[PDB]
């Protein structure tokens, strides 16, 4: 479970720069 | 687990909002 939990914590942080990047 | 569990229901409205998005 935790080891899923950082895995989630890591990819948000790609998920947030996709978003950004597709914001403009 | 169960707020990691939450933060993910709610990315995955996120996530299927981008993907609509993107779909056209």
């Amino acid at each position: 479970t935790e080891d899923n939990a950082s895995r989630l914590e890591e990819f948000s942080k790609e998920w947030k720069d996709a978003s950004d990047k597709w914001n403009a």
